C-alpha cells in the first residue's frame, strides 16, 4: 500500500497521489515545511465521478502523467485514458479511452511497455514524457505520438541512480513545479532528482524516507 | 466479423446481437418468418451512453447473458459488468463493475474461464446459466454464485453437437423466449437446440446458415 502513481497538478505546488484504489491531493510544499493534505484519502470512484463505473474506479491507477492544461494520462495494467481532471471542481471527464496501451502508443507493441507502465513523469522540454518499466525507460512526445529515442536502461539516462534501489525500477513519479526537478518513489522511499533533458547529467544523491519529507502523510501511507 | 455475443431481451421475441464494436436489436421471430432489424447496426458507445467511456464502448462485448428483469452480464476479455439495458430507452446504466471475472465469479479462479468467456445463455431453471470456453462448458447459479457441476466437455452435455463444427467451441449464444430452446453461433452458422436442464437430449435440427434463418441480417453479417 504505497504510492503507485502520481501527477503534478496545474495548480501551483499541488500533486495527486494514488494508493491502491484511493487517492490524495497534496500541497507538497517544495520550499516550505507546510505540506498539507488538501483532499482525501478518497476512493477514486467517489472523488472522480467520471471514473466511477470504469476499471480505474474499480482498481485504481497504477501510472500517470500531466500533459498540458488540466489533462492527464492515467493507466491501469494494459489500459489507459486521457482525462480532464478539472482541479478542485466537479467537472472531471474522460476525453479519450479507455484504450489498450498498444492502440494509444503503437511504438510500444512488442516491448515490455505494452502490458503496463510502472511510472511516468512530464519533462520540461516541449511535449516530452519519461516512462519507466522494470529497469528500462522510454522518452516520448505525447503531442505527435512519437518515440523520441531507443528504449534504454534507466542507468544509461540517469547514471546518478546506479547503486540505489531505483536502479531496477520505480513504482511512481511526478515532476515538480520547480524547473527540472522530479520525485521518484519506491516503497517507503523517495528521491528528489535534478534532470536536464537530452543530457546524461547527475544529482542526486539522497534516497530518503517519504514520511520525513511529508509528515502530513503520517497514517495514510502505508495503506494496510 | 460475425456474431460475438448475444442476449435475450425481456421484451418478447427480441434479442441483442454484438458484432465487433457494434450491436443490432433483432426481432428474431421464433414462430414466424417476420424477422426484422429494429435498431442498428450502431456502435455500442452511441447506443448505450452508459458504456461510451468504458472498455465495452471502445472494444465491444464478446460474451453476455440475460439475468432477470432488464439486467444482463456483459464481458470483454477478462472483465465483466452487470448492466441495466433498459430496453427501448436511454435509461441504461452499469449496476456493478467493471470487475475482473475472478472477482465477480471467484469459482472461475484457476480455470480456463478466468481470462475470458466465449459465449453464454440463460437457462429456464432457477438462476442457472450455461457458459462456454473452448470445448468446455460450465453451469452456474448467478444468485448463489456457485458452480452447479464439474466443468465438462460440450459433447457430454450436448450430444446433438457431436460431429458438428460446434464440438470444438462457439462464438455466441442466446436463450429463446420459447422454453428449452437456445441458438448457438459460429462463423456463418447457427444451431437451434432443445435442452433439458440436468439431462441430455438426442436430435434437433442440425447446423444451418444464419442468413437462411434470418434474411434480415443479409448485408450486416459478416461485417467487412
Ligand atoms: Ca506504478
Ligand atoms: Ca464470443
Ligand atoms: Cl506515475
Ligand atoms: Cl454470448
Ligand atoms: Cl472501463
Ligand atoms: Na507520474
Ligand atoms: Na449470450
Amino acid at each position: 500500500g504505497y504510492i503507485n502513481a502520481a501527477f503534478r497538478s496545474s495548480r501551483n505546488n499541488e500533486a495527486y497521489l494514488f494508493i491502491n484504489d484511493k487517492y490524495v491531493l497534496l500541497d507538497y510544499a517544495p520550499g516550505t515545511s507546510n505540506d498539507k493534505v488538501l483532499y482525501g484519502p478518497s476512493f477514486v470512484r467517489d472523488g472522480y465521478k467520471s471514473l466511477a463505473k470504469t476499471i480505474f474506479g474499480t482498481y485504481g491507477i497504477d501510472c500517470s502523467f500531466d500533459t498540458e492544461y488540466n489533462e492527464a494520462f492515467i493507466f491501469y495494467e494494459n489500459f489507459c485514458a486521457r482525462i480532464d481532471y478539472a482541479p478542485h471542481s466537479d467537472k472531471d471527464k474522460i476525453i479519450s479511452g479507455p484504450k489498450k496501451i498498444a492502440d494509444m502508443f503503437p511504438f510500444f507493441k512488442g516491448t515490455v511497455f505494452e502490458n503496463g507502465i510502472d511510472a511516468a513523469f512530464r519533462s520540461t522540454k516541449g511535449k516530452e514524457v519519461y516512462l519507466f518499466k522494470g529497469d528500462k525507460y522510454a522518452r516520448i512526445d505525447y503531442l505527435t505520438n512519437r518515440l523520441v529515442q531507443n528504449i534504454k536502461s534507466i542507468s544509461d539516462g540517469f547514471p546518478c541512480l546506479r547503486g540505489t534501489i531505483f536502479e531496477a525500477g520505480m513504482d511512481s513519479a511526478f515532476a515538480s513545479h520547480k524547473t527540472n526537478e522530479a520525485y521518484l518513489f519506491k516503497g517507503e522511499y523517495y528521491a528528489r532528482i535534478n534532470f536536464t533533458p537530452g543530457s546524461t547529467n547527475d544529482i542526486m544523491g539522497g534516497v530518503k524516507k517519504t514520511l520525513d519529507y511529508w509528515p502530513s502523510l503520517r497514517g495514510i501511507i502505508p495503506l494496510e
